[PDB]
Order: C-alpha cells, then sequence, then structure tokens
C-alpha cells in the first residue's frame, strides 16, 4: 500500500487516511479543548477565561507565483483563515521554509515580502520560524502555524436545524484561476485567485450578532465548497439544503470551469468562509459581511434541515433537488 | 545569487541570511515579548501572569530511520526541546507532514507511532496537523510547531560574568552517529543518536535552583555545541571560557569523529541542553541534571568571563587557550 496524490487532495480519500491511520496511531490528541479527534480547522486550549487556538498548514502550491497571489500570501492567509473559522483573533504566526538548493535569492525575498504585506493586512506578526535547504528539486514549501485567542470557539460541528448557511463571496476563484493560468485561459485580464486573510469578515459578523449565534464555520480550502458543506453536515448530523442559483460564482470562473471541465464547487478557495448562523440573525450576518470589502459578495445560500442528515442537497429550477456529492479529492493538483 | 545548502546548515552562513534577508524583509515580528529580532529558540507572548512560548522546526533528516531515532522522534523532540530551552512547559504540538507520492504506507505508520511514543514521554499532545502529498521524490518532511507556558522565559542572551556553563550530556552523538551510519562505521553496536525530549532535565534544574538562576539556555542543534556557545557569548556580550577536557564525549563518538575527520563540537545534538547558571548555584544545577536519566552525563564545562566578549575560548593542558570557532555551517548534510 502506497501514499497517493489523492491522500493529499483534501476530500474523502484524505479523510479516510486521517481516521484510519492518523487518529488510530496517535494517542495524546487533546490539550483540554477541541482536539485532533474533532478534525476541525484547529485545536483549542483553555487559558484563563478564554481559549488559545492552534493550527498549522503546509503549503506546496505550484507555481509559487500565480495571478492574485503566491505561496507567501497563501501561507499567511490560510493559517489566519483557519484561526478565524475557529472564532480566534490571530496573535502570532510561525514560518517554516524548506527551500530547494539553487532557488534564486530574489524569489525568497519576493515570498517574504508578500508574507509581510499579507500579515500587515490582518495585522499579525511572524514571531518565529525555521529555514531548511534540501538538494531535492522542490523550489519551496512554506509551512505556517498560528496562535489565536477565542472568547467563544466555533466548531464545524455545531450547525442546528433551521440555521441559515452563508458564504462570504464567490466560489471557485482560487482553483479555477490556478488551472486557467496553467492552461493559458484568460479574458480581458487573467482570472485572479481570491487568496486573502478574512478574519475581518468573521469578526464583523461576530460584532453584529454575537459569537453564540455563529453556530459553525469552515474555510472551504481543498476540495472546495462541496467538501466544506458535507463536513459541516456530517459532523453536525444535520442536512443542508442549498439553493444552487444563490451560490455566487464569478462569470469568468463559470466560463473557465466549463472550458476546464472542472466543478467550481469542488476546488479550493483561499479567501472565503462558510458560516452557519442562527435563523433569526441570518440577515444581520449577511449585511455585516457585505459591508466589508472581502465579504462584499456574500450570500445566504441555504438552510440546515432535520432530514437527509449528513448530506447536502442542491435545489434547482422551481424546487427540484439533487445531492451535492463530497469529492474524493480536489481535482486540481498542487492547488495549495 | 542562489540559495545554497549552506544557507540551511545552521551556522554563520545561515545567520547572515536571517539578519540580512529575513529580519530586514519582515516588519511585524513580535507579539509583545521575545520576538523574531531576538533570533532565540522561540518567541514569547504575555498571557495573564505567564507567557505563551511558540516555536517551529522543519525536519528533513536523511535517512528517515537511523540508529537511535527517526524523523518522527526528531520532530517531537526538537520542538519540545526548543520550548524547554525557553523555559516553557510543553502543552501542545502541531504536526505538518509533506509526503512524497509512492511512499509506503507502513513508513508513514512507523513515523506516526514514533511521534506518539516520543510525545508520550513528555507528555505532550499532538492536537492539530496537516498532510500534503507531492509528486517530488522527497520521501517525507515533518514540520512541528509547539506551544508551551513559561512562568519565567529564559533567553539565549542572558549570560552574566561569573556564571557557570553546563551541558546536559555527551556532545556530538547525533551528527556523528548519523555520519557513522551512512559510512558503515560501527563498533560492537552502531552508534546511536541521542534524539530525545529533555524538558525533564530543564525542569529538574528549575525546581532545584529557581528560574531566576537559569540565565541562558540553547539546544545545540545545527552547527553543534560550538555554534550554541558562540551564540550565547555574542548575544550576551560576554566571553565564555571552556575547559576542553571537561566536555563529555562518548569514547565511540571521539573515535568515529576521528575516522570521519569531523569535529564533534560542530555537529547537531538532538537530546542536549547548554545551560548557563548563577555561579553559586552551579553545583546544585549539575546535581539536579545528573539525577535524571537524560542528564546522567551532565558536566560543568566552563564559565562566563568579562573579556573576549562575543568569543568562546577553549582551555587545554595546564592553562593554554585557543578559540572555539563558530562553524560556517554544520558539516553533516541533511542532519535535521
Ligand atoms: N499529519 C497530520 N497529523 C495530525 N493531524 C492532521 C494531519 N493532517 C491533518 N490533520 C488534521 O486533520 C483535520 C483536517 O485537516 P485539513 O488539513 O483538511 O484541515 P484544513 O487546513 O482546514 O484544510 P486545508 O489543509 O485544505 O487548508 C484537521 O483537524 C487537522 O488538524
Ligand atoms: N524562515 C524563517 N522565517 C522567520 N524566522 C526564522 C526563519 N528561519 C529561522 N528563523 C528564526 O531564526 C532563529 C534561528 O533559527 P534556528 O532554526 O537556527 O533555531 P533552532 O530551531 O533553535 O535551531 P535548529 O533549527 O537547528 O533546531 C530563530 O529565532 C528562528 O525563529
Ligand atoms: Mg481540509
Ligand atoms: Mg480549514
Ligand atoms: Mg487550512
Ligand atoms: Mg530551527
Ligand atoms: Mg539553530
Ligand atoms: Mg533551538
Ligand atoms: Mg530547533
Ligand atoms: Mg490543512
Amino acid at each position: 500500500e502506497k501514499i497517493k496524490l489523492e491522500h493529499g487532495a483534501g476530500g474523502e480519500i484524505m479523510e479516510e487516511l486521517l481516521r484510519d491511520v492518523i487518529l488510530k496511531t496517535l494517542t495524546l490528541k487533546s490539550a483540554g479543548g477541541i482536539g485532533l479527534d474533532a478534525l476541525d480547522d484547529g485545536a483549542t486550549i483553555p487559558f484563563g477565561d478564554k481559549h488559545i487556538v492552534f493550527t498549522i498548514d503546509g503549503h506546496t502550491v505550484k507555481p509559487l507565483f500565480f495571478p492574485g497571489g503566491d505561496i507567501g500570501r497563501l501561507a499567511v492567509s490560510g493559517t489566519v483563515n483557519d484561526l478565524a473559522v475557529m472564532g480566534a483573533e490571530p496573535i502570532a504566526l510561525a514560518n517554516s521554509m524548506i527551500i530547494g538548493e539553487g532557488l534564486d535569492m530574489e524569489v525568497l525575498k519576493r515570498v517574504l515580502k508578500s508574507m509581510d504585506e499579507t500579515a500587515r493586512e490582518v495585522p499579525v506578526p511572524i514571531v518565529t520560524g525555521d529555514t531548511k535547504v534540501v538538494e531535492d528539486k522542490i523550489e519551496m514549501f512554506v509551512i505556517t502555524a498560528g496562535i489565536g485567542i477565542a472568547e467563544h470557539p466555533v466548531s464545524d460541528a455545531g450547525a442546528k436545524v433551521g440555521d441559515a448557511v452563508l458564504v462570504s463571496g464567490t466560489i471557485g476563484d482560487h482553483g479555477i484561476a490556478l488551472m486557467s493560468h496553467r492552461e493559458g485561459i484568460a479574458f480581458e485580464t487573467e482570472l485572479k485567485s481570491d487568496v486573502a486573510p478574512i478574519w475581518d469578515v468573521v469578526k464583523a459578523v461576530a460584532e453584529t450578532i454575537g459569537w453564540e449565534n455563529i453556530h459553525a464555520m469552515k474555510d472551504p480550502t481543498r476540495a472546495g465548497l462541496s467538501n466544506a458543506l458535507n463536513e459541516i453536515a456530517r459532523k453536525s448530523n444535520v442536512g443542508i439544503l442549498v439553493r444552487e442559483a444563490d451560490i455566487p460564482i464569478r462569470p469568468e470562473v463559470r466560463a473557465a470551469s466549463e472550458m476546464l471541465g472542472i466543478s467550481p464547487y469542488d476546488v479550493a478557495n483561499e479567501g472565503k468562509v462558510v458560516m452557519v448562523v442562527a435563523r433569526e440573525y441570518a440577515e444581520e450576518a449577511l449585511e455585516a459581511m457585505r459591508k466589508t470589502e472581502k465579504g462584499r459578495n456574500a450570500a445566504i445560500i441555504g438552510e440546515v434541515i432535520a432530514d437527509y442528515r449528513g448530506k447536502v442537497l442542491l435545489e434547482t429550477g422551481i424546487g427540484g433537488k439533487r445531492f451535492m456529492e463530497p469529492p474524493e479529492g480536489d481535482p486540481v493538483p498542487r492547488i495549495c
């Protein structure tokens, strides 16, 4: 039995590896709060009357620089976003870099500059790190860990029947932009990745409706919106009913995804949050998102239902319904 | 200008890159305590009346399994040790793995088992992680971040004139064991790496003499004892006078290092701490170390002096003195 690319593709195949190998082999998995067995965006640790939130992501995107971003902006954004979707204000990042021998120094400088500019947007400091250089022909991997503070951690398992389901903006941008760049597809300008830190979007909603009314969040990275919704449904043991027409998709992303034969629901996003909120606070949450720049295209896309537990339904036409199937993996290689 | 293997070798060449490129490019570098500009084993953040300590290390050792350890034991030990030498009790680890397509699943299982066994020694939980798979022929990289709590952070810059300098055990074991394994050198058994978590050793000293009397620590990883001592001397702006005969070296390590033509002072250790303590507490500190299993071979090896600031002197014979020169880099490739 060998490790396959699919094991790193973030959908059902990776999930099987996490449950059957990682969780079964490691025994000390919690520091007192949300731990490894939860398989959430991060872990939580009680500290005083608040919670430390801890997360880590490796980044292996190709190419290192792409329209709308780069591995540096991705490394800061992805880790800030994992903290944000746990309800945590980012307070520190750690930066591990593994660099291929022969990489031009200017590339390292460019990546670091992008990391700093992105971190300044949050704002969050990069307070510690590590540098390794290998003879392997890898260009560069960047691995960022993050610490945040949450007064009220938000899980991916807390969705309740009746809740509204929101997305903070258009879906499919990162994965489709990346594939379009590789394939020479472009319109008046190249499609841009959405990679960006979105703590400001989450914070805006919390300040408006209160943490208690944010019932679940995930950032729809590898394997996309579909994976994120299926995970929330499964872990919350509820059904999710989505109106397909209400999912925001950039016209250029729709067109390119058609040319590529790739579903925009199944590819990583890098500047988005999926949020599940108390029914009576849905419109307030939506308005709070839309008042921000990064949440300007936010939409309510569905609702949590009591039947079809652990499933996601897509509503089309005048009422017709089918399943939004959880991908086996993100179809875009080296997407993150 | 290109990135060279030396930039990942942990001595003067890497230090130049950190100062001239990393520190000059990143602008947000501190979360309120020891930050990136200190270039210490980790960073610190005020929280209540204590401090959160944060660290990260990538691990790229070859081979993945070696006498005395493996990349999994190394990943847990190295990050626990970086927390320990900041004065921090480990409370959580994060585990990023980047795996080469085609690696046998049993290798991943073995690495995870070793991580768990090592973590259980501390004890510390692995609470969050990430898995990426790349087509590159790398086998596996493991990147661990750690969070600890320190009541009283210990820097690498706090050495005071008159202080005693201790090491917790024999020097050179990891690097020399690794090179000996690669080269087919062995005695009755193969030389073993010392890779192990040593929070218990540091804690033992603190419980005996108090944190205030531990003035500086570093773990002598890449570029060895020499690098660690030179760093403490430079950052504390003091001289360090070492009695060469008092530095514990395993007889087999001495012999092998002679055959290899490599200095045991210049290669990474993975189960050791260099500690600088108040003069009047030196013997108590030494006794506390020696009562532990992992510190059983601890020795007082020198003292901090007012002249030769930023330098390390080696005393031999009946009083003769030369410089212990800071290495340009660890001479052992892929040592960590
Ligand atoms: N090698 C590993 N060791 C320990 N835990 C892991 C490992 N890989 C993944 N995990 C855990 O599995 C769960 C799912 O991880 P995943 O990386 O999909 O989360 P994510 O970062 O939110 O998504 P993405 O990596 O696509 O951004 C998380 O709780 C994570 O902590
Ligand atoms: N790519 C990077 N980005 C930010 N900070 C870095 C980076 N590489 C190293 N650092 C910082 O440089 C200092 C020296 O790092 P180094 O990795 O030598 O520490 P160490 O982990 O104690 O040693 P070793 O890696 O050999 O175990 C540390 O303070 C670390 O936080
Ligand atoms: Mg995921
Ligand atoms: Mg996530
Ligand atoms: Mg992530
Ligand atoms: Mg390091
Ligand atoms: Mg070092
Ligand atoms: Mg260190
Ligand atoms: Mg280290
Ligand atoms: Mg991840």
